[PDB]
């Protein structure tokens, strides 16, 4: 029943590093695992940008990865094997909220 | 700056094609992280999206999301380009792997 592509589990370890399992290169590994982590936060930041969270003219991409990975980092088990990208909206949402 | 994204639709089709990383010095290690970053931002889109904009994620594979958007994104003029890709991402989802 898992049909996603990154778990909130594998985006945390995108984030230390970790998620490169293809890469055979060492301390390439690193570049190639944030590299998806960044993009990954991006594509769900860019696409709720003014609905779900607000101010992204005014926050730096690395304030999204530290947000999102405090986020990760407060998640069980079972949340963690979920789709990462309700996540990182969740992370968004409770650290940049729209005003209502 | 108008422009809020962390990616156009210019610089996914540009990652796509394997040519965003330009801190990156070695070319085959450009082309992999160009990618990475590519497939990783459509898997954002695409996980946040399944089942709502989209249907299919447990029988349709990654590259065919890819190969999908990419298409898309060679469809839309320079000035659609330069907005948001995470919304391309969700249009071209949306046409490709319609749900109910």
């Amino acid at each position: 029943e898992r049909t996603w592509i990154f778990s909130g589990a594998e985006l945390k370890q995108a984030i230390e590093g970790k998620l490169a399992p293809d890469v055979s290169d060492p301390e390439m590994r690193r570049l190639v695992s944030v590299a998806k982590s960044s993009a990954y936060i991006a594509g769900v930041a860019d696409l709720t940008s003014g609905s779900d969270w607000c101010g992204a003219g005014a926050v730096a991409p690395h304030e999204l990865t530290d947000r999102i990975y405090t986020y990760l980092g407060d998640m069980p088990a079972e949340k963690l094997d979920e789709q990462a990208a309700t996540l990182v909206r969740e992370a968004l949402k409770v650290s940049f909220p729209c005003e209502q």
